[PDB]
């Protein structure tokens, strides 16, 4: 299948219809910021079983949601979960949530993931900005414009060159500086994978030679839709490990390992955005 | 997908409703659209007319078969070429090729826009396909997925003798012979699915990869046209330089694309016809 | 698209028409269905006849399961694996990994027909595979895309230490007391989707990659065995030197790669035989 333009709108109207939240800023709650929703007054929870149109979690877990609030005193739409590829969601359900988002009037996109070091610089625990992507599913088709296009989104072509917006990235710095933490934020190329097997030691040399600092399984095809519409796109990466590059390390990539660096980081990354909401720029006048 | 008999449907119709029995095929990409106008005892065939031909879903473009004689040789030349990023399987992509392959014709010319990875490229340059590297293929968007019929092609086809020799030595000739000054280039296409443009990381990459232009067509056609024995021969026009630093403002864009098409369309008709000259004779 | 439930009825159904109790998987590549001469007590399952199971397609194509005992070591064995470029979707491909799982098999045997990226090697070389680059798995085509059971495997599984090391020391100790010509080759074996075969630009870009040799299966049933957390193992015989440069009149053609599995692919088949005995017991 795919959706019209219609059901979009349908599914934008009725939530407008549904809610007295009118969200500047949509936030995709990443690994680590699953709990980010309690920080929200007013909150205002759908379920997206509730919404017309709108994809199912089909995975273990809560029923996805939705929910409207303030996050420091600013209007937010949060996904407390998002589709991945590696679940068997088409690009064009992964997607959905962020074409309404643009259609309830949503002018800036907060995405964040769970990705391995490849920059041997990287310690799990940082985080870093992304500054640029490498589609790789996008390079084979798996890209989520594929088909026709609408001109009420964007262009049959649009760049992605110019996609992680620089003021929202000063702002993660000067947030991060304000907090007077220890180490630095790190900044680099986020390389997307469909996974979710993690890497060979031969594919991690593939991904470090094509200049990737970082790899996950998300975020890519949600930031080209959100340019694709116009919304200014701010992304971060929590390293929850350090991608194994030889044959000699003892090492291993494993779930209770990044489940552990994500729980440990959580609280720190629902503080970090929590300020940075305060210093996201207004409307445009 | 097709069975063997759509596709003998298809070719039987077009050879009973022309007497034109073309040799060459040529895919006009961007910058080419006007081609047929210099075809001579033109017939035109709508897509939508023509038994089990894909057409458009967007009623923006539809698109034309025109069998013609383009310098005295007997062509059939596709006005509207069909794209992954459309949503079309590329079984659909390639179904014309098998329908030429049908129909007689021994030649395949492909021609299409490019953005340039190599920075020896100028914008409205002309480079020549020796190569290509087919990204989709690697992940098993092949147009030759699926069961094989031996009755086109070997299970596994050689792709590394595609893009015929003699031609591109008879393209360069025929460039200077022409008294074009500003020289043709050479070398490796890499087809993307698109639609979006590349990132400064990805044209790093398409770069690594040894690319000297990126486009999203034409290597499936090249892929399905080798399989069935046809002569290929191919170009890009550079319509754009792929941005490779992050201080530059330029953004890769459908307009520049669309001017830098309309600027080529009277050097690259008159390169076209006259190459025809250059293709043996069956 | 099936169920816990659905692999468990089709190992079921093979546990209750066979005595034979296999602990090793072999599936056979191209050139290499020999091996299954080599079984005493060989009991054969035609695809058609077992539940749940995909039918291969093309009109000469062996379909067939074949349990016995390879060199004293209860086995089964694939004659004939599904191919991505036949047009299966890779939960086919893989569906026998799961139901090898499911009959207690502890160990996967898995050999290929690769065309060779590394000058060094010579057409009729055995290469242990010693990792892989999963170019499909990139792109979304990774056989464990889907719900995932833990009665199979973890959510998000690790393949860095898929190719087990034990075999490999074992590979190369039984290789060198064989007394052989030419050494057991080892590198990293790239998968490409297929049909077609490289140009020379896609040849130097697996090259720069680091793949040592190019095929067009074998990764996939690999990361479904380490999901399931069988010791995999495996080799490809090098059938043909892949065209890495513009000055040269070889062509990869179907034909001679054909003729090369049927020339040193008895070696690779006695020497799978004999590893048998070097393969560990179940506790
Ligand atoms: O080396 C690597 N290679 C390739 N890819 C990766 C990833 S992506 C990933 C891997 C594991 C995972 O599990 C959880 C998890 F389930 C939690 F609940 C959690 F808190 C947590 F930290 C995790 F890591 C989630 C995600 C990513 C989801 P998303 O954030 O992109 O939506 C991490 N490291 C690598
Ligand atoms: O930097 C680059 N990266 C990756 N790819 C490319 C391409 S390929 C391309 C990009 C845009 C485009 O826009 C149209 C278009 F779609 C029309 F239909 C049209 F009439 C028209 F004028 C255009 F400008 C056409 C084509 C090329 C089609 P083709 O020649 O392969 O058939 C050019 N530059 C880049
Ligand atoms: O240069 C290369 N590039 C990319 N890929 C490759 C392959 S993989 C391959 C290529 C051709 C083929 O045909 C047969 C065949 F049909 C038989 F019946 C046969 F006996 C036989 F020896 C063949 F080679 C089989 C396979 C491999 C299947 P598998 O071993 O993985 O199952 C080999 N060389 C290259
Ligand atoms: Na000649
Ligand atoms: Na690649």
């Amino acid at each position: 299948n795919g959706y019209t333009y219609e059901d979009y709108k349908n599914t934008a109207e009725w939530l407008l219809s549904h809610t007295k939240h009118r969200p500047q800023v949509a936030i995709i709650c990443g690994s680590g910021l699953g709990g980010l929703t309690d920080k929200l007054t007013q909150a205002q929870i759908f379920d997206y079983g509730e919404i017309p149109n709108f994809p199912r979690s089909t995975v273990p877990g809560h029923a996805g949601r939705l929910v409207f609030g303030f996050l420091n005193g600013r209007a937010c739409v949060m996904m407390q979960g998002r589709f991945h590829m590696y679940e068997g969601y088409p690009l064009w359900k992964v997607t959905f949530p962020v074409r309404v988002f643009h259609l309830l009037g949503v002018d800036t996109l907060v995405v964040t993931n769970a990705a391995g070091g490849l920059n041997p610089k990287f310690e799990v625990g940082d985080i870093m900005l992304i500054r640029d992507h490498i589609n790789l599913p996008g390079f084979s088709g798996q890209n989520p414009l594929r088909g026709p296009n609408d001109e009420r989104f964007g262009d049959r072509f649009p760049a992605m060159s110019d996609a992680y917006d620089r003021t929202m990235r000063q702002r993660a710095l000067s947030t991060w500086k304000q907090m007077g933490e220890q180490r630095e934020l790190q900044e680099g190329t986020y390389v997307m994978v469909a996974g979710p097997s993690f890497e060979t030691v031969a594919e991690c040399r593939v991904l470090q030679k094509l200049g990737a600092d970082a790899v996950g399984m998300s975020t890519v095809p949600e930031v080209i839709v959100a340019r694709h519409c116009g919304l200014r796109v701010f992304g971060f990466s929590l390293i929850t490990n350090k991608v194994i590059m030889d044959y000699e390390s003892l090492e291993k990539a494993n779930h209770e390992e990044v489940l552990a660096a994500g729980k440990q980081a959580a609280q720190k990354l629902e503080q970090f955005v929590s300020i940075l909401m305060a210093s996201i720029p207004l409307p445009d006048k």
